Parts: C-alpha cells; structure tokens; sequence
DNA sequence: TGCCGAGGCCGCTCAATTGGTCGTAGACAGCTCTAGCACCGCTTAAACGCACGTACGCGCTGTCCCCCGCGTTTTAACCGCCAAGGGGATTACTCCCTAGTCTCCAGGCACGTGTCAGATATATACATCCTGTGCATGTACTCGGGATATTG
C-alpha cells in the first residue's frame, strides 16, 4: 500500500558554526536537478556529520500571483535538461538554503562556496551562474566541480591519480565519463538524453491506459514509490519478460498495491496490478526505443566509445567502472552492467565494477571531502576579483572539473 | 387403307457494331527565357494569443401525476387491376432556309497610364445615449354555458 511523503522539516542555526583554525569554513552546495543537497564543510570530523536540507528543487508560485515559495510542501523549478536557466527561482532557491543554514549579517556571504555543475556546462551558463553569485550574494571566492566526479573522488581507493569510466544517471541524463591521469577525456565522453525523470513519466502513462477509470488517483509522487521500492533491472530483458510470460509465475511475482478506499472496491480503489511495468520502467536507459528516442542506450554506447582507443589503455581504462548518482540505485545494477561487459571484451580479459557506496550522497560527500582539503590552494578557485577581468565564462582546470578552452563572450 | 398436309431441321444476304489502319494539323509540352517582381531573410517594435482560482449559473438530478399512447376490429372505399378505343405522338420522306465560314473593314471602348484630393483614418476630450434594472395593469388566456352550423 502507498504512503505518502514528509515535507516542511525544522532546520534553523545560528550566524555560522565557525570551528577552530581557519574563519572561512566553505558551503558545499549539490545544485542538483532533482533535489539540492547543501551545508557546511564542518572540518575535522572524518564522517560528514550532518549533510542538511535534503530538499526537492521545485518552487510554487500560482494564481494569487503575488508570492512564492522554495522549500519541501501548480509548480516550476530552474532547469532545463540539468543545466540552471532561470533567474530568480534560482535565487529563491540559493536563499532558502542560505537562510535555512545561518548567515552573519552583512551585504554578502562571507563564506567561499564548492558548487557543482553540469558535465559540460554551455559558456552563457557559467557566466550567468557566476554572474548571479558573486554580484548577488558577494561569495569571496568560488570553485564548480562535476557530481560525478566528486563522488568517485570519494570512493577511490587511495587520495591518487587513476583512470576508470564513470556510469552516472539523474534526473534527465545519463552520462559515460572516461577518465585519464586524473583528468576527464571530454573530447570523447557522451551523454544519453533519458533519465529517472523519464521513467516516472513513462510508468504514468502505462498505468492511466491500463485504468482509465482513475486517472486522478495515480500521480507522480505514487509512481515514485513503485520506482523506487518495487521495480528492478533485467540480467537480460527479453529473456526477464519470457519467465513473467507464464502465469504461474506471474501471481508469484506481480505486486498489488492498493490505493487507499473510501464490488470489492477495486473497480475504483484498485490494487494497481504491476507485472511487467516494473521491468519496463528501469528499463529505458538501456533501451530508450522502449520509448520513441533513437539513441545508442548505456550499452551500445560505452562500446562505442571504448573502441576509440589504443587496445592497452582500453584495458587499463575497463579496470575502474564506476557506478554512481540517482537510477544506479536499482536492484540489480550491478549484475546487469557486468554481464553487458563481459561479451564486449576479449575473451580472457579482466574487468572489474565499483557501486559507489551511497550512489545519491556521495556527490556531496565528495564535494565536501575535497574543498576540505584544497582550502588554501589558491590556484584552484575563482577569487572575486578574477571575475572582474575574466567576464565569468572561465574557470581553474583542478580535478573533478570540467575542461576549460581559452574563449570569451561579448557583453555590454 | 390411302394420300397428303402439316411438320420439323439447315445454307444465302443484308445490316448494325467493332475494331482496325491512314494521314495530317493544329495544340501541347518544353525551352528559353531575362524579365522582374515577388519570396525570402533580417531586423524592429510592435498585438494579441493564451494557461491559469473563483464567483456562481445553470445543467442535471429524485420525487410524484396523469394524457396520449397502445391495442382491436369493422368497414370502407381506396387502390389496384385489365381490356378497349382513339388519336396524337412518331417515322420517313422532300423542299427548303439559314447556320455557319471567311473575309474585309472601323471605330468603340475597354484598355491602359499620369496626377495627386477629397476622401476617411486616427487622437483626444467628452457628453450623451443607451443598457440593465426595477416596477403597475391590462390583456390575452382558460373555462363554462348556450347558439348556430353540418353531418348522415
Ligand atoms: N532509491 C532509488 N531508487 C530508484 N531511483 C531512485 C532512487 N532514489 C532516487 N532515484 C532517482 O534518482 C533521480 C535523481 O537523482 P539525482 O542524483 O539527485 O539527480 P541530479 O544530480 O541530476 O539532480 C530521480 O529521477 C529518481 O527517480
């Protein structure tokens, strides 16, 4: 049966938890697409003691016009396809978070800030995303990094340079990242326009043809619940729906979940009968022609790029797959990805495939573990006054980070 | 009996359709126009569409309560028929008049340009006309009783 989901918790601190050493403790800020994860560095503590605010990124503002509101409760939110592009429901967002966690007081954040950004990031968005920080809240100095990255940053074996293939999957994209000596091969990394987003979305639409007679009662906040804690990824798909094809199986393994009542009472308070739906949801990311999109899926894909190098560095490359970030999470990831691995490699060969070890956390853990250290690192971050002769689009090359190219945007 | 008378099958000859072959004449497809002026691309400052609670108007809804429907059959002539008669619609011919062709011939006017005006649009101020509302009676109605008209 479903349950429904909290909202409206109670964070609020005091004008900054400064501890000993150095003053500036950084926020580390997970922008992300779906939810923003935010908080302070905390040095010191080896466990991240309190990653606060785990909140969804959407913003309400409707027919009365005159206010709007930001925190976990019609509706909008800032991205198009994980990139930020909206102004003030970005900045509503930026101030909840702030003020949910304690600020000093005076005409700006006194505080530098560790904030990620997409895999690739378009030039107007970096400048318009340093734009709306530094002049806006005044932030001395700056640093943007990769989710991703910062969360095989965390897993790694050692605090060394390695080589490995990223698999990250959230909202709205999938991404294979390869890397090499520490540095992401952007030249030849891709990208799969599908994501958990789209799976919800495509779960709906089965389930309002297969009940006509309530539309209303099944809504995205429901189908998150049979995403989440009731679907799971095939070993091999068309072999999966071939067992589920006999029904002796099929009332063995089919999930009833009941909506709640007010005839049996199932010709409107069904129990929602999901058999082979939850196999064709997860789905999508290996094979989007499950829906209209002509695209490679997750499979074809890291083939296509494993193939474009050298056969040794293939071999060194192949030896750190790394799973990480949102749709990892379903049950059988693991065994499904390596099983796809097996037949694209030489027949002796080895590989091997790392689960990170909290596939949605760890983008901040990351992201906290490293600006933890590179505090004083100084060639690394973006000072407020690099902004003022470099118009934004730019940015520092440290690890974990986007690729920078010598380029400059017209502004007047 | 008879005879034959009446009787039942098969090549000429003509008269539409049908399809074929002859040759020749504009009219169709196409080219090059060429030429130019519309389509487009490129900006601009622009109007008007459109996605979106809430007051709330009325579309739809649960009751009882009766005529017109619903059912029968007698009959009543309506409608159908067939057969006969008369002509008038029809057919086939001959004489006849003009429909149609071409050709010459003119100027009527429909065509076209050449200028630029009285026209009507658009704004601002505005007063006024017109709508929506609220509000008495006056009639057009439904009924009952009797006179006149008309059917059988
Ligand atoms: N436990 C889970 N099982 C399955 N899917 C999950 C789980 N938790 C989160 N997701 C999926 O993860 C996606 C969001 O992941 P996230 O890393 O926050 O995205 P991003 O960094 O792009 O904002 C959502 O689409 C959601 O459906």
């Amino acid at each position: 049966p479903f349950r429904d989901a909290r909202a409206a918790p109670d964070p609020v601190l005091e004008a900054g938890p400064v501890a000993h050493g150095p003053l500036p403790v950084p926020l580390v800020l997970d922008n992300g697409s779906f939810q923003v994860r935010a908080g302070w560095a905390c040095p010191g503590q080896d466990p991240g003691p309190e990653p606060r605010l785990q909140f969804r990124a959407v913003c309400a503002r409707g027919r009365g016009g005159a206010r709007g509101a930001s925190g976990p409760q019609m509706l909008r939110s800032p991205f198009d396809r994980n990139v930020p592009v909206n102004l003030e429901l970005q900045e509503l967002l930026l101030d909840y978070s702030f003020q949910h966690l304690g600020v000093s007081s005076q005409g700006c954040v006194d505080h530098p800030i560790v904030l990620t950004e997409a895999v690739c990031n378009p030039l107007y968005s970096r400048q318009m995303m340093s734009e709306l920080l530094f002049e806006c809240y005044g932030i001395p100095k700056v640093a943007y990094g990769i989710d991703s990255l910062f969360s095989f940053y965390h897993n790694k074996p050692k605090n060394s340079m390695c080589s490995g293939l990223i698999i990250s999957s959230g909202y709205q994209c999938t991404h294979v990242l390869p890397i090499l000596e520490g540095r992401l091969d952007a030249k030849n990394c891709k990208r799969i326009n599908l994501g958990g987003s789209q799976a919800a979305g495509y779960l709906q639409r089965l389930l309002q043809l297969k009940y006509p007679g309530h539309l209303a009662a099944i809504t995205l906040s429901r189908m998150e619940e049979i995403l989440h804690e009731h679907s799971y990824i095939a070993e091999d798909y068309v072999e999966e729906l071939h067992k589920w094809r006999c029904p002796d199986y099929y009332e063995n393994n089919v999930h009833k979940m009941q909506l709640p009542f007010s005839v049996f009472n199932l010709a409107a308070y069904h129990q929602l009968f999901v058999g082979t739906e939850r196999i064709r949801a997860p789905e999508i990311i290996f094979q989007p022609s499950l829906i209209g999109e002509e695209q490679a899926g997750i499979a074809e894909t890291l083939q296509y790029i494993l193939d474009r190098y050298p056969k040794d560095i293939q071999e060194m490359l192949v030896q750190n797959v790394f799973l990480t970030g949102g749709n990892t999470m379903y049950p059988g990831m693991k065994a499904r990805m390596e099983k796809e691995l097996l037949e694209m490699r030489p027949f002796r060969s080895s590989f091997q495939v790392q689960l990170a070890s909290n596939p949605v956390l760890d983008a901040w853990y990351g992201a906290r573990d490293w600006a933890l250290n590179h505090l004083d690192d100084n060639e690394v971050w973006i000072t407020r006054k690099e902004y003022e002769e470099k118009g934004g689009e730019y940015l520092k090359e440290h690890c974990a980070s986007n690729i920078y190219v010598p380029i400059r945007l017209p502004k007047q």
